[PDB]
């Protein structure tokens, strides 16, 4: 039984056999002069891989994102909600401007250059100011739907999710059950989308295996040393953020860190280990428990915390977008950093936490910089990113279930 | 509390107010030159809400046809159902053909020349009949969903829903239930999207006001005649519409048109000062509950005529299409016409009434006959023709409630 | 009465009166030299017949693949459905082979040559094989949807359904009940579609008449003489597949071959008045019911063979498929033949059988080939093809549910 064997063994510890074997296979056939062997024997795999991730980018911005507003919208919301969703919101846009400025502070991707064509990417010239404003608003829902575009999908979604909620609480039966029906609908198809991407990570040893070894085979040893740069930014700059952001909010609110730290010790090594947050809600639930939290102040927000708190991802949004960005030759300017933000802030407002799904946040807020993974360029940078996966879910996942804690705590300490 | 007293203030005194004061800066500050500062500071506003109602469209266009033909299939229809409902069609179609008409006896915007790029809006050569009859019926309907096309999916959503309708009368129980949740989530997705336009219309003093205060600064005081001179066409065809057709036809099948037009007073007066159909639904029931009309006779007619008899919008349709054209220079062709009567009959079928929507049908009309909003002069002419939606909307509202009570009143003397 | 005259008169009798009079008028048309105004005042009608027919290809294809393969799923199954899902897929693959070699043991649409805009059609270059087996998984699912591209839609509604099948067996509630209305929304437009079909298919006749005028009309006497090849081929090799395919399996798994066909002789006799596979169950289950079939072995896989058990509308694909590609001078390769047994196995693993779907599948076919019915030649051959499918129908349903009862009884006399 070798397909039950393979299933039935964990995932972390057979992406991490994968990607070493890949270093190690990439590394010798790179110094037998195997580059072009391996490349058209080898890489498919991983274009497999980084395909069947490009497949699953779009129906979970748009079915998440409703659903997401629909558990976020102001029309049902109290005092506890607008308290913690305005933390959520203004941490994750904090969170994503501290991995700017720690992919600022390193130079993850300096150096080599990706010309695979014989061409280096040259970036399309920007509009004006006002015209992106506008064409954040669709034109065509559908239309913004069926060709790309994430941030017009993220609107009509953000919107339809609203309306779908403040129809949900009107006088009249059949609309009420119409609102109902297309949520249902909606949110199955999210889950769906879910399972899918369970069964491709359940899949991604083998692509983490042809992606690293055609990269090591291709590039050499000069890019392991970027990746351990990567690494090293994503980790410091998630470290930072837990002390700076936690612990002086903490200190502010009049909560000793010391403690909350040593109490939180389960729900951040099993989210480590497990490198999931709807995987971890029962034992952050228990944590909770185990602090002195009050009931209807820590039922509600954790289950929404692990859903639009993602602190840690829009940290490896920040760091990642620029190493694509600095492997590329190109730079960021000022009002496409901004696009990060809001790309990175509204894309973690619906998805529940699923292993392996920054991957696809990483699509969603390329795509709306103007590094498309249908040039060749980027869908090299982003094999360089997406080999090195899992040994960056099990920290930015951490910071993630560390955040729903804290915010409770906060919540918590200013009510009662 | 700002926010609060703008949204609790009535909708139709805010936008009259920011229509004034919009005519009222655009003038001043077309008289001091400052056009171009007034243009890059003031007018993205209203091509927001330009843009807000074009995301609209056509979303609007599948879920309300497809619900529509549901509520008209001749699956469920006895004979007072198709008796009322080829007089709604029938009457339709002949208050668009006196719009075409009442816009030919007038001028509506000529004289201004709005070639707002340097160059005037030629239009696209015509296909032959064969090719145009034929590309009704699409080839992809998620394709004519995708990029425009509202007549394929106008063609497309009226099947479908004539395919629901009789799905929902077979034998079997797995299908009856499988379309009972299709329509019932296609008709979330409608009522949801008329909530989105009544957001959208709370917003809609301020692009009102942006784009009258560019169209007076820009084009100046001339335009404001032809603006009237468009008021008056569409006035005084909805009452020689009201005259006229109802009249006669109350006059025809034996009944007093005084007496009546004396009893739907109120009907009349809350559909001209709350410009809605569905708002007014059960103030028409009580106008058509005293005047004899008997209970299974005005208890299915008037919810479906909130929803497939706009009469006075298919006439807004017939006087704006032609005003469109004629501030543009070209001038639409026998053939085209027809496209417009037919567009303006079959868009009508599903619209359940909500204030502020002929703007969206208007768009509806315009991206079927040759003048899509992407180029940037039928943009203007459109403006122009939504500056002035307030002010019309509380006319053509009124007959379409009044045609309401005519087609019950007919229908009741004639049956027993 | 003309309309209930028509409607209630049978289809079959409809079908095959409108070809017959469609040759006599064509012929008689083309001998007084009147090919233009019969072209240009008969041939919109078959257009019209083969643009409904257009429009129905892709919501088939995802509703109907989503819906199978939730009923094909391996998260549902137990020994009895593996057994005799192994058996229907690679029985389909050898059927569709059988078509290919029995297409090219005769020559079906040599000699003619399409040219009808005064060029060929030449094919355009092939991609390497590892473009078009990573081109299998799309990019963008409403991508793929939304502009022909077959074979993406089927991946990913294949893959949609086996996670909504993985979805429905969860220990939490909501995702469940959501999972179970996206499933039946799915359902329900996929009946839709049907019922839609069987519509086009009841207005059928006259497209029929126009096709098969125009046809006889511009390519003359010399083209009944390649069809009559085409009927010939597709009877003699579904003769031999009944013969060797079924004769063959039963003599090895030890059941006598003539006391089977025997008995099924009311479920082939019906099949082939009646061209249905759905409506043809009772009589398939009574069938096996007089046959010695335990219950629960005959109650659960007739229903399925009568949606994933196309066995001979497989062969008629790999045999239409060549006449088309030989009737405008091309010729298939091979690596273009696996796309038909791939293109015709997965498509024949959703669809209920209704009367006239073949001529659906046959577009799914010829659009992931590269004979795309855009291009005016292909729309010229498929109206040869489809002009005499009512002939080839009662053929092809008749081994349809052959095939059911072969299963059935393999799968029976196996376990027991
Ligand atoms: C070379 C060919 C490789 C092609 C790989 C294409 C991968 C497609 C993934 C599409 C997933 C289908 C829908 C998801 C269904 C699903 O969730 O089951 C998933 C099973 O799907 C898969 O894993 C298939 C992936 C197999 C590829 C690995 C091949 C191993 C070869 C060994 C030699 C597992 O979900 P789970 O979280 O473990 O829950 C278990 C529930 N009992
Ligand atoms: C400058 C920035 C302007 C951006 C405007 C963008 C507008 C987007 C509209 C999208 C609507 C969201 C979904 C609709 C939700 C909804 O129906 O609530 C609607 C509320 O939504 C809005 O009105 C938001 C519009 C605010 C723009 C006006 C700004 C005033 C500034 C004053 C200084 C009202 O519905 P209702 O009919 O009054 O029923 C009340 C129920 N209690
Ligand atoms: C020249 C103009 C021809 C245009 C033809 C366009 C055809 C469109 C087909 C769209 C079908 C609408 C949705 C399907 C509704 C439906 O199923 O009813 C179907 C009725 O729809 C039709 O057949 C309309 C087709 C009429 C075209 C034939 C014109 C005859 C002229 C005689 C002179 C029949 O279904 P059924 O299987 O018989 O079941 C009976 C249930 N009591
Ligand atoms: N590890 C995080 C988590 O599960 O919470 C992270 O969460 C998934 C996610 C977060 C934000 C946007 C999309 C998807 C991931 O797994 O990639
Ligand atoms: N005033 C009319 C009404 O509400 O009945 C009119 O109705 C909405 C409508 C009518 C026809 C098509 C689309 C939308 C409007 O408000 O614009
Ligand atoms: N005659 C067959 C049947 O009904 O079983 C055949 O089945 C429909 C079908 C079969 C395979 C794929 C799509 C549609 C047809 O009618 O064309």
């Amino acid at each position: 039984g070798l397909y039950r064997k393979y299933i039935e063994y964990p995932v972390l510890q057979k992406i991490l056999i994968g990607l070493i074997l890949g270093a190690i296979v990439g590394l010798i056939l790179g110094h037998y002069g195997y580059a072009h062997a391996v490349h058209t024997y080898v890489k498919p795999f991983g274009d497999l891989f980084v395909r069947l991730l490009c497949m699953l980018v779009m129906p979970i911005v748009f079915a998440s994102l409703v659903v997401g507003a629909a558990s976020i919208s102001p029309a049902r919301l109290g005092r506890v909600g607008v308290k913690i969703v305005v933390y959520y919101l203004l941490t994750s846009a904090f969170a994503v401007t501290l991995g700017i400025i720690m992919a600022r502070l390193f130079n993850p991707g300096a150096g080599i250059h990706l010309a695979v064509g014989g061409q280096q990417f040259q970036p399309h010239q920007a509009p004006p100011l006002v015209h992106i404003l506008l064409d954040i608003v669709p034109t065509n829902p559908f239309g913004a739907l069926a060709n790309g575009q994430v941030l017009p999908t993220i609107f009509f979604a953000i919107i339809l999710g609203i309306a779908i909620t403040y129809l949900m609480n009107s006088e009249n039966e059949k609309v009420r059950k119409s609102a109902e029906t297309l949520l249902d609908a909606i949110n199955g198809l999210a889950e769906a989308m879910y399972k899918i991407v369970n069964g491709v990570m359940q899949y991604a040893p083998i692509g983490v295996f042809a992606l690293i070894a055609y990269v090591m085979a291709e590039q050499g040893v000069h890019v392991v040393g970027e990746l351990a740069k990567v690494t090293a930014a994503v980790y410091v700059g998630l470290t930072l953020q837990i002390l700076l952001v936690y612990f002086v909010l903490l200190k502010i609110y009049g909560i000793d860190p010391i403690s909350f730290i040593k109490h939180a010790k389960d729900a951040m090594l099993t989210a480590f280990v497990t490198r999931s947050s709807s995987g971890t809600l029962p034992v952050t639930m228990r944590v909770a428990k185990e602090m002195g939290i009050s009931e209807g102040i820590y039922s509600f927000t954790l289950p929404l915390g692990a859903t639009i708190n993602m602190d840690g991802t829009a940290l490896y949004q920040g760091v990642a977008t620029f190493f694509i960005a600095n492997a590329l030759g190109s730079h960021l300017t000022v009002g496409q950093q901004l696009t990060i933000v809001l790309t990175a802030v509204l894309a973690s407002i619906g998805t529940a936490g699923v292993p392996g799904a920054g991957a696809i946040m990483l699509c969603m807020v390329l795509h709306s910089v103007g590094l498309p993974l249908t040039d060749p360029n980027v869908a090299a940078a982003y094999a360089m990113i997406l080999g090195i996966d899992a040994i960056l879910d099990m920290g930015r996942t951490m910071v993630n279930v560390t955040g729903d804690l804290t915010g409770t705590a906060i919540v918590a300490k200013t009510e009662g």
